[PDB]
């Protein structure tokens, strides 16, 4: 199951404390967001050495012999038939040529994670680059000493990686960081961790910049934060099903196994554990009971759908990852160097289209899952469609100055619809480049940003979602306590103003039936629902059957009494969740994070709740309530 | 390897005579498109039979009784909360509200519509539906009698209106007209009289179990996987063609250098690719015209071949994942309720979500799109003489090119191919409204992507047929170049010892007679401000200056004269008779021999009368109904 | 306003009879529709005779002499560089060239007719240098109904399907010909057929041809002619989603709209305020929120009441667009431009057809905007919760469990947005560097406006399922105000008989009142339901402020169930305010004139019937009667 990968994933970016790069030990994409964004996390490179010697040794007599080998010998991309035998100064005037960005940057993330990926290619012993060089990447990786590297210019990366070999040779326009407090010119920054500039020998000016770096490095953070957001969007359908009183029989296996997508069968198999022995779908079955014959037989798509929805997401994500591993760990260079056969190949490795592909597919994917939540997250809003719960989720119980997450909703379908847009491929957009050599190129890069961009906007969307199903909690909570309230007072009040059994039984019914959330802002209030049910069995208790005045009686104790008693254990309140599979996410949000129930009371604004749950996912702090939620599936 | 796979659907799609209809043999997108397309291929249901009773007389026990079941005792949709005794007028109403298509004519066609019979029948055969075995039954006769509704293109969100027309088919509405064969429309009452059925009376379950399927958007799936296959094929083999015509490097296929890039259609691609180009004609050429003026030529191939195995990787994953994907939706059970009458439930879901379909369908449009491009990239090289190494400007015979712009149309339509082409691989998965009075605030949109990527391969097809007969035009010109240089050679070679020139003059002349492109001076080969005599003229005053009197000067006029009266004859003369061979050793022999012979075309030229429009005509025809895999079959042969 | 501007081009579309070619007097996006639809609308080219034959002269004696003009002593795109004196030979391997589409599909005869109609134009102005007798050539081709058949695809905008026309008039064998609807033959037996023979060209004629932008605006000048009319009958239809939904009708009222300028949002709210002025409609509405006033919504929602604010930019982009497309229907979109006065030709690039292209794009997202509103405006009226008294899916019944109503239209209406949403997507940010390289911009403008007359005929679909169901609404609405009487009348009688007390009678005839009918017609006396509900709360009410009354509120009830339904029943059977409204015109022609009715379980027709017939008036133009009934004494 994709669900044990992920949480290896998780797991690995945790635990991970050195990242050993040596030719043959694969770098996952955990293994490269752990290196971005733990400083604690160390590369290890493993002296490979004799394969980089050989093949470094290999490319400078060759070019020393005046052998004829691409961008070597000769001129770079469409001035190919230039040849020289000016070695080094032909790979410093592609820097030079190269150094072209212009800042309006990559993230220190992105610049350390292409660095990694860089240094990881040059293991594999095509590439002719020196030893001393990957010492060089390994040590600048180590010291937190990264180039301030332009956002834009890679068809996919010359120019960026341009701004790492510009560091490397210590160019003075290269501007290095040191930490996040400082920031010098590359000579000076070479200085201070102990290294000299380089001098470029045969190749490696080439070699330095010919890769998919970037690209593969925005993208291995795009695909870490994909699985994780992706195994908590369908956990998270759960708590969706529990907080909505949705029906569980969606996750049947047998519904999945006749429509066999592994994402369809994974994902429903996942989300029948975790309602398995809920105390909310117990809830769920007492709900529908009641006027079983006036409420729905099924859910609406955003739940009852979720299975098949997920199940191309699910793959989508999933072999992505993959194909996203395998760049990571490839030689993306040219000329590739066989040395053992006495030859230079040359090719097109440097081509990121196999990453720039699945960067649109997972970006569609994504926007997928953000049309999900939506979908969710409307239903929720909507008395309509919430099973009892009140419109916006809001506590009230003045409802004319509290609108609940009506702010969130609005904030909602703002999210989807950019994400909707930011879904669009990149990839149908390659222009003929670089005086017409370049006539296909994979734009890899600049679709690995878009579905970053996209990812930002669902980790807004799960931080609102979430959010708003821990109020629905609370507010499932409160509902259970006022509704044994309202059922005590009016047992209470037909036994002391001595109603005949027939009546006591007719408004017990109504108290138990009648949605508490549409009364609850006026109890007692004649127009609203609990007093019209009420006032309905009375005239057919009369029917059926002094009896006035016992009946009028019961109507003025209860309209003294009720209010007051339903106050009394709101007030407290201001448990099922202890025995469901999400306390932890409940737990996490209310006491963690330190939330409480959304109200006119409550002074903490939405965006200073969903701001603290936003940071919890960015972080990767919601990857423990997660854990412990999936704690015992296989 | 892919390769394997698809050579696999093309052997099936031709060689299927029957379709097993089951509940246990799998259905293969070849199956689909070869009962859609071939009219001899015949559907059989294998009386599964027992289950499919089972079931629909439980569902039919469960509902008189009163059992509490969505869309058999309980109104539809977002109206579930409303329940209903009504068995048979229940079912009925469903069909009338789902006929609300609307004819523009534009239509679903036959071939999809039989195609969505198919699929549904097929769904049906896992018992969980609860229709009777003899509406099966009625639909294995309509497909056998290529009977079919007339069904309207749009209406679905993933596919109720449109499976209504086929239920409407079933139950006799006169609104509802069915085709039989190509030439015959009548209404529905009419067509079932045809072929000895009688109008059904809808059961509990059956007007939803027929209206309640992926079967539309699957069906369109289907053909579009099997084509995106095919073509896939076509294009990857084609890239090694190029590399033959356009004088490539075969290096770029080496297989190290993909091991070291192990994306698996990378490997797939490179491999295939290095095995048609070994032991090449064409890559002897090749490697002849680079050994010629070495450093004045590229040393390596511009991107549109040498990044071709780069470039199809992803391609060939994400056309392979996705027909998984399909074949996967052809062989499930897509409707709801699912009844699991050995556990007496019917279970509530979602199977009808045709989402897995929708979204692969985006994805695969995104990979024809990239198809297109590399097609794109490729002819754009041919076309230009400066990255045809030796290939004149749009492929022009000429000689006279001043009337004579070759297949510069061509150039034109490709343009305008790859433009719209990449403009329809937007996605439809990204523009799901909340439907159905908010009931359905998530849908698919599976058909409407589905007709998109039909539609997208309709233009790659395109685009390939005019590759291919380019490709034939360059094989003809390399042919004659190699010619016409043996020509100029004897010429210079003979002229030169019969003026009585030194031998270091006969050497210098020979080198320039093999090292100039033919193309360049074709036109006017004794013009003396062309390639051929500029190269002469700069000879010959070297030769003057080295062997530096008036005897050499007279002989060297003499030379030039005589090569002025007898050059462009001995010229023409080849290139009529050539008008009138490497390729015999090539893999892609039976592309060229199927282009030209057996599609009848030649060499394009002002003295062919047929238009560009007529050769790519038969070479679009061939490839839109199967005959272009004879010669893909051919050269694949031993891999 | 633009209102009256569109009313012009409906008038001029159903009315012209000749359309004048001379050079000077300007072709209308009308005009060309016309031509393409009305096979009795006849082409006049008026012998701008002495001007193209002058412009013929100068450009043959100056190919002749050997002068240097692109395309006529020189090769073309790309290859300018190359010489050639033999003219005619030059200009006949173009169009060999340019006879390169495919059939997969065709450019439509309707777009290929308004395509010679466009070139023919383009040459009158006298700068092509095409002989005079071409042009009548052309002429006498459109006015005895003869057109080349046209691959669909291969124009980065139009060579490829010019050389097709080009290809028709020099007698090219290949080149297949209709003559009316059912004839096809061979390009020369086609011109026999009409009394020409073939054409031999002559200097710059295969060019001036083949170098114009003639399919990409035949198919805008469709494209405009249709938005212009689908935009207003949008518009309009507004007005009388307004009446069936129980809107507010001050929505539009001036001062919201002059506060914020817009044009089209002062115009469309300036229609729409004429509209419903006085509507007696609005006055049922009226009446509805003052029944249980602080219990119902104090606004419309947006597909309503912000109609006018989302129909602003779509007018302006129709608009501006057809100027622009009508700007170069009446240009010399060729290349070279002959300046004969000035011994000139001068080399530009007027077959760039990048205004049309982009503006294509735009039309487009427009178009999709007006396909947005009718969703959303769709979607309200077919759920309860928004519709202010209509049943859901407006079914009749009364059995709901066998009436699912217009669902399956609501189904659709989303498949439909969907599709438009998608279609949206602009074609102009694909340009490839195209003709080795020569063509570096290109505009796409026929594939772009292809696009738009797609997503045309889906606003088409959606325009009439709206309607359809906007009848359906008003005969609910009209029912509804029958059948709330009868139940006062029931309620009213039956308190008389039963001697309640005048308290008791005043609170049951406002649950009467109160309660919306479609609540229960399904069973009106189902104790479950909202009116026996309504009824019951005001009885236990009644005891309170007043056990004889027990026995005659018990005997009320019992009346009630013996008397509701069948008096309900019989007057939906004969059932089975419009004619105060402005919208009596669409109602009366949908109703009447295309023969439909009520839709429901009784009705055999399907919606697919019902909508087809809306449709099919939409597509021929029909539409345009009610329209302009409906619109008689605006302004
Ligand atoms: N990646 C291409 C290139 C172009 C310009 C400068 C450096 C590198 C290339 F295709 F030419 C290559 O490096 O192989
Ligand atoms: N697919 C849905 C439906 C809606 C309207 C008519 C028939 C069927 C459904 F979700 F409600 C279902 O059938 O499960
Ligand atoms: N439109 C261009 C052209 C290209 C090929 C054939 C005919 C025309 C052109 F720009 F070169 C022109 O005609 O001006």
């Amino acid at each position: 199951s994709h669900v044990k990968d992920i949480l290896g994933l998780i797991n690995a970016f945790n635990e991970v404390k050195k990242i050993t790069v040596d030719g043959t030990t694969p770098i996952t994409v955990a293994h490269v967001a752990a290196l971005a964004r733990r400083h604690d996390v160390k590369v290890a490179l493993e002296a490979c050495r004799a394969r980089v010697e050989t093949c470094s040794s290999w490319v400078q007599r060759k070019a020393e012999d005046g052998a004829d080998i691409y961008g070597v010998t000769t001129g770079f991309g469409a001035c190919s038939s230039r040849r020289t035998n000016r070695l080094s100064e032909l790979q410093e005037s592609l820097i030079r040529c190269l150094l072209a960005g212009v800042f309006t940057e990559l993230p220190a993330t992105a610049t350390r994670s292409a660095m990694l990926l860089r240094l990881n290619s040059f293991t594999y012993g095509c590439s002719g680059i020196r030893w001393e060089v990957m010492e060089a990447l390994e040590k600048l990786l180590n010291s937190n000493v990264s180039p301030k590297v332009p956002l834009r210019g890679s068809v996919s990366d010359l120019i960026p990686l341009a701004y790492i070999a510009g560091l490397l040779i210590g160019k003075p326009s290269v501007i290095a960081r040191i930490g996040d407090d400082v920031e010098v010119p590359a000579p000076e920054a070479l200085s201070r961790v102990g290294l000299r500039p380089f001098k470029l020998q045969a190749k490696e000016g080439l070699a330095l910049v010919n890769g998919t770096s970037f690209a593969t490095a925005v993208a291995s953070t795009v695909m870490y934060d994909a699985n994780v957001l992706l195994l908590l969007v369908e956990t998270l359908c759960g708590m969706f099903c529990e907080v909505i009183f949705g029906r569980e029989e969606f996750a049947h296996p047998l519904i999945h196994k006749v429509k066999p997508h592994p994402g369809q069968i994974e994902s429903a198999e996942l989300l029948e554990w975790l309602l398995r022995s809920s105390p909310f779908q117990e809830l769920s079955r007492e709900y529908y009971s009641i006027d079983k014959l006036k409420k729905p037989k099924q859910d609406r798509y955003a739940l009852r759908s979720s299975p098949q929805w997920l199940a191309p997401l699910v793959q989508t994500i999933r072999d992505a990852t993959t194909t996203v591993e395998t760049e990571v760990n490839s030689a993306n260079d040219n000329p590739i160097i066989d040395h053992a056969n006495d030859r230079a190949l040359h090719g097109a490795n440097f081509q990121g289209s196999a990453v720039g592909f699945y960067m649109d597919y997972v970006r569609i994917a994504v926007a997928g899952l953000g049309k999900l939540l939506f979908a969710q997250f409307t239903e929720l809003m909507i008395e309509y469609y919430s099973n009892g719960l009140p419109g916006n989720l809001s506590l009230g119980p003045d409802l004319s100055v509290d609108y609940g997450l009506k702010g969130l909703d609005i904030a909602m379908a703002a999210y989807s619809s950019e994400l909707q847009y930011l879904a669009n491929p990149v990839t149908t957009h390659v222009h003929s480049a670089e005086q017409h050599n370049q006539d296909i190129n994979s734009l890899a890069l600049i679709s690995a940003r878009k579905t970053e961009e996209a990812l930002d906007i669902l980790k807004l969307m799960i931080a609102s979602h979430l959010t708003a199903m821990c109020q629905a909690v609370d507010l499932r909570q409160l509902e259970e306590a006022l509704v044994k309230v309202v059922e005590n007072v009016v047992s209470t009040l037909a036994d002391e103003c001595g109603l005949p059994n027939d009546t006591k039984a007719r408004l017990l019914y109504v108290a138990k039936a009648v949605p508490v959330y549409t009364y609850l802002e006026s109890p007692c209030d004649p127009t609203l629902p609990l007093l019209l049910g009420l006032k309905q069995s009375c005239f057919d208790t009369i029917l059926a059957l002094t009896l006035v005045d016992r009946l009028a009686e019961f109507e003025k104790r209860l309209s003294d009494r009720l209010e007051n008693e339903m106050t009394a254990v709101r007030v407290l309140y201001e448990v099922r969740i202890q025995g469901s599979k999400f306390l932890p996410f409940y737990r996490f949000v209310r006491e963690e994070l330190d939330t409480g129930v959304m109200s006119a009371r409550r002074e903490q604004t939405p965006q200073e709740d969903v701001q603290k749950v936003f940071d919890a996912i960015a972080d990767g702090r919601i990857t423990v309530p997660l854990l412990h939620c999936l704690q015992g599936f296989l």
